[PDB]
């Protein structure tokens, strides 16, 4: 690891400047006791200079994220479909580091804006770095790089104010997705609970392009990425992420760290659609757009083999800020197609990361470094961290013997462009009419939701466009939704008050999808790592000792436990001051706290109504909610939550409350306490 | 306006490049129609360079704000005091520009974070751009520049996982302020309503440390910038600001541009306190400790002049973003002090510059160009954009004449240093034993709030200090606060079960000083620009007319009025679903609309409960709430919320309604809703 080499270790030892001179830094030098200060204190500014250069530019997208070091191992020798030495091998395991991220915030926005995500992940092959730069979401919002600037212009805050952070809830954004109509199938996702999951583990993650697999035989198939997750699917609800943005911002960050500092490192298959180069146009749409998925029922999915994040970086700004991936970092094996969306990220990956290092070594990060020896004629450059013993860096040379040496298809394991590919025709700036379907789609996706998670993504439409002022550019979305559904079109004018458009059916259909539906994806697989609220009182020894009880049955099986009391002591981790249920997963009342239910209720240690509102906003966001005593009765009356509702559990017993409460985690949400359009 | 040679106007023509030849960027330049993208597209890389490259570092502090452009007036020849051009005679004018910030968050951190904020002014004066770089506290933590990086590092995010953003609450923060006593001053400041500002607006600025004025004769005298607000103080709640953080990150940012845009442009008094250079050790303490105020019963303000902000800026990026500030902008007349937090300051924005421009030609930005000639024999460097026609730039020359000339005391208006400045003693890194109460002026702080401002501090103290996992950094905190108060030290470690440590009385008064307390400085002087939320229905037409009749009153008087209803239409602002109690200074229900505050109402269109959940947080967060129309049982019965509370109005009259309610939103806050410890 190149990592290891650079870790600097600070637990002891006298403070030195950056050469290695013991020195002070709390004190300037000055001109007597109460005097100015001196310009030949060294110590003052090599200190001053370091703190003042710290920054370095943000990410232009994806600027808000997080990693964690992991291990991806493959299943099986894959030479038969790819010559990838990370693939070569049944147990091969190859180190990898994973940034999440969303798109559209700066640096500090919050976790649980509505975006789509980045699930990017390096491989540090043998045979170099491989990185898989992916979404949680499939598909893009644009079917050519050239357009990148344009989505990201409008979607970003408005350029003059600055307003508004992490959103799409804004003129600009609707004006660029009624005027682009590529954008509606990841609009479509984006409006889904896909915009906001869970956690960085409750999501997949998607190449989006068309790439290719090549033997060594020089044979090519075209494949798609897909990283499924084995923690299961899961979405907050909108009105839940937005007081979460405020309560943690950093609650998917915070999420992944815990989840690989308790032992739950998250996993995913790697898994692929293999198809035949024959096969680009076959499934009804060109492979080459980014804006289409091929549906499982075309093309199954091959496990290749598992990636589990198990290390967290030891500081963030040296691995996490300052990663720096590329669909250029490519490995044998594995080709590019001309997908124009793929086509130029192959430039932008390279080019920007001169604007985040400020110099062209940025390579040599330890982040950054391969696991190979590297041998090229690369040379000097700012920040240049090697000394080249290669006197001659020129190819051809005899003064070197001829080293370093080509490598390609039949020397070296060189990476070679598959040598099927070939290109006909006129140098055209022309979109291919094999990319116009712009809507069929979009209504594969909406038909494949339950009818909760239609109606969520009817109702995250109606809250943005809502906040659309332009009347035009409102009308301008109707006429775009009205393509892909007559019906959202009518649901989300309802909320606008403006008519949708008449029926146009040329896209219409009634076909549906495997595996694009959260709500539809059943119980989670696993509750460990799953958060329970468990609201208490000192007032009532009563009340801690049923707290006890609960942790002790739920902390058995994986959950993280939060007893939440007026003040702290033994076996209290939260005052009410500090809790929201934006914290919890699950919420559960002791039936000997009743008394901080009441209309009445009032503390100085923490805000009017805060332990019935915990439970009230658990209930009203679809959580798994209960009381644990006997006196169940009341608590559950005080938050009008009805004792026969779905997900609300009422036991004296607290063996019997958690088996029942436990199956309430893994169905996770109780979606019949959302209405419906009729 | 004052950049108007700068603008570039996009409202017509064709797309060219920055060369201006006529191109498009809308597809990429491909071999054939399905083709690979072709390396000779410069449109394409031209565009993308520029996208990749769109990003500069964020400021190291101060990096989340917003900037509007204004107007400085003086009062007076102020001749008598200091020979400073821009306040040398009654009414005269000079442009500024302003940014307002938090602190520790990084870009796209929410403006509602509890933190110390920015305040920072250029004067475009006729002598020189000269800046005061103030915060909205006037005392700063450490009392050493070199110190600034450990405090930084401290109250930032934890450098392993970068956790938490745009908060001190965690434990690295609260190890520091227990280590490092200076701290103690703003540490109360901050954890005050001062720390969660209403808005830009409803703040004053401070330069913190002492400066000289200057007079032409060379007399000194030492003074204190302070701007103080012609709108009123006012704060959130914390449990008000942790929501609006969520719900709208851009909160103050919002109300400053729409301020300006509605002719609401905000106004300060720029104020001075003039003492005698004999006066440095004469007030109990060092004028030269950035961690003290000059108590206004010793020193008063003297007004110099009106600071209004009235024009937004055309591009953020180019005008928020790229304003660099430094107090080495300085003019004739105002001179530095030894205070060694100054000190280190005048190095420390010169040097940060370099970082953010990525070269050293930042003055020749617009936003920093100042309006009047430059001379001199600076040359060459990145992004060097003067043609410079003097080829003799060094001094002393012949062959240009001696130009340009020194300025200095007696030609040429020079900047020249306080001619009676000395310095005396020994070259030391030491602290002055002047500086070392750091207990006092705390305490003088806390006395000087009222008894629920005390309560609100010690709340937000609690909040803090619970979430800190070390109990040792917790005893450490109740070490420090006890120096401060005993009481605070008690009901701070209250709700950390903790018992707090015996009484040490060293420290302990009964001194108050005027004009820090919020809650105390009475009812706002002006309402124009606070926001009232009309909750009515579409279900009844009587309700939106009632809401249209009360928009009319309200907006009459410069309120900002929203009317909420299920969906759009003519008249109705918002929908509940886009609709939050943060969002209004105050919240009015018309009572046509009372059934959608009953338990049963229930809707796809917004979340369960949403119109009572507004009502119910205005009320618990002390804002002006009421009924408008007669029929107010239902709503305040629903609500909990008594007809005979202070701040509750109930008046069949809109005209009586909105004379009442109109000075609860003077009032601003009802703090007989929020308990109190015994
Ligand atoms: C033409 C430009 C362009 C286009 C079309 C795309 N991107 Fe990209 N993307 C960038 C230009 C870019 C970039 C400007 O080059 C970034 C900024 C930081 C960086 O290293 O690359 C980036 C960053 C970035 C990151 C963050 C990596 C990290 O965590 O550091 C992810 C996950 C993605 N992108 C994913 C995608 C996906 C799945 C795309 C479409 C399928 C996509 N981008 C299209
Ligand atoms: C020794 C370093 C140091 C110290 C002791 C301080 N600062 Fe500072 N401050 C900086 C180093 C710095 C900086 C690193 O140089 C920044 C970052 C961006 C910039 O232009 O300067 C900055 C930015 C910055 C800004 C933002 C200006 C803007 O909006 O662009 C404000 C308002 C202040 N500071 C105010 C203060 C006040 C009131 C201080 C104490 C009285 C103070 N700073 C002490
Ligand atoms: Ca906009
Ligand atoms: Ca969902
Ligand atoms: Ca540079
Ligand atoms: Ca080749
Ligand atoms: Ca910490
Ligand atoms: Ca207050």
């Amino acid at each position: 690891s190149p990592l290891a080499a650079y870790e600097v270790d600070d637990s002891t030892g006298y403070l030195t400047s950056d050469v290695g001179g013991p020195i002070q830094d709390q004190t300037s030098l000055k001109a007597g006791i109460r005097g100015p200060t001196l310009l030949e204190d060294f110590m003052f500014r090599q200190k001053i200079q370091h703190f003042d250069h710290e920054r370095v530019p943000e990410r232009a997208v994806h600027a808000r994220g997080a990693g964690a070091h992991g291990t991806f191992t493959s299943y099986a020798d894959w030479s038969n479909i790819t010559a990838a030495s990370f693939l070569n091998a049944t147990g091969k395991q190859t180190p990898v580091f994973v940034r999440f991220s969303t798109v559209a915030g700066s640096r500090g926005s919050a976790d649980t804006a509505r975006d789509v995500h980045g699930f990017a992940t390096r491989f540090y092959t043998d045979e170099g770095n491989f990185d898989i730069v992916g979404n949680n979401i499939p598909v893009f919002f644009i079917q050519d790089a050239i357009q990148f600037p344009d989505l990201i212009h409008s979607v970003k805050p408005r350029p003059d104010n600055e307003i508004p952070q992490a959103a799409t809830a804004h003129d600009s954004a609707w004006d660029f997705f009624s005027q682009q109509p590529s954008t509606m199938h990841t609009l479509f996702w984006a409006m889904s609970g896909h915009g906001i999951p869970r956690s960085y583990r409750h999501m997949d993650g998607f190449g989006c392009h068309t790439f290719r697999f090549v033997k060594d035989d020089g044979s090519s198939k075209l494949i798609k990425w897909h990283f499924k997750s084995r923690q299961g699917k899961a979405s907050l609800v909108w009105e839940e992420a937005q007081v979460l943005s405020g309560k943690n911002a950093d609650f998917h960050r915070q999420d992944l760290w815990d989840a690989i500092e308790s032992g739950n490192g998250p996993e995913w298959d790697v898994c692929v659609q293999i198809v035949d180069e024959s096969q680009a146009q076959a499934f009804g749409f060109d492979l080459l757009d980014p804006t289409k998925i091929i549906p499982e029922e075309y093309a199954p999915l091959t496990k290749l083999g598992l990636l589990k994040l198990d290390r967290n970086p030891t500081n963030y700004f040296a691995e996490t800020e300052q990663v720096m991936f590329q669909p250029g970092h490519i490995v044998r094996g594995i080709d590019f197609t001309e997908d124009p969306l793929l086509q130029g990220r192959l430039f932008s990956y390279l080019d920007t990361q001169l604007n985040r290092n400020g110099g062209p070594n940025f390579e040599q990060l330890p982040i950054n470094m391969p696991r190979v020896p590297i041998h090229n004629n690369n040379r000097d450059g700012a920040g240049q961290m090697f000394i080249h013993r290669n006197k001659y860096p020129y190819t051809p040379n005899t003064l070197n013997s001829g080293y370093p040496r080509q490598a390609n298809q039949n020397a070296g394991r060189g990476f070679f462009t598959a040598p099927g590919r070939t290109a006909s025709g006129a140098l055209v700036r022309e979109v291919s009419p094999t990319f116009n379907d712009h809507w069929s789609q979009p209504r594969l996706f909406f038909n494949s939701l339950t009818p909760v998670e239609q109606q969520f993504l009817v109702n995250a439409m109606r809250f943005e466009i809502s906040l659309v002022k332009s009347e035009e550019v409102k009308k301008n979305v109707l006429t775009q939704l009205n393509r892909v559904s007559h019906d959202v079109a009518v649901r989300v004018a309802a909320a606008i008050g403006l008519g949708a458009p008449d029926a146009d059916d040329t896209y219409y259909h009634n076909n549906k999808t495997a595996g694009v539906s959260i709500v539809g994806s059943g119980p989670l697989p696993t509750i460990k790592t799953l958060r329970v609220g468990i609201l208490a009182t000192t007032s009532e020894s009563s009340a801690l000792d049923q707290a006890a009880q609960l942790r002790t049955r739920l902390e058995k099986d994986g959950l993280v436990v939060t007893v939440v009391a007026e003040t702290l002591r033994e076996g209290v981790d939260q005052t009410y001051s500090t809790a929201d249920a934006t914290g919890f997963d699950g919420v559960v009342v002791v039936d000997g706290a009743a008394a901080l239910f009441a209309s009445t209720a009032s503390s100085p240690l923490f805000p009017t109504g805060r332990p019935l509102q915990i439970f009230v906003d658990a209930y009203r966001w679809g959580k798994p909610v209960g009381v644990c005593g006997g006196k169940s009765s009341e608590v559950l009356d005080a938050a009008d939550v009805p004792e026969d509702g779905d997900g609300v559990y009422s036991e004296e017993s607290v063996d019997m409350f958690v088996e029942e409460f436990e199956k309430g985690l893994a169905t996770f949400r109780f979606t019949d306490r959302f209405a419906l359009d009729s």
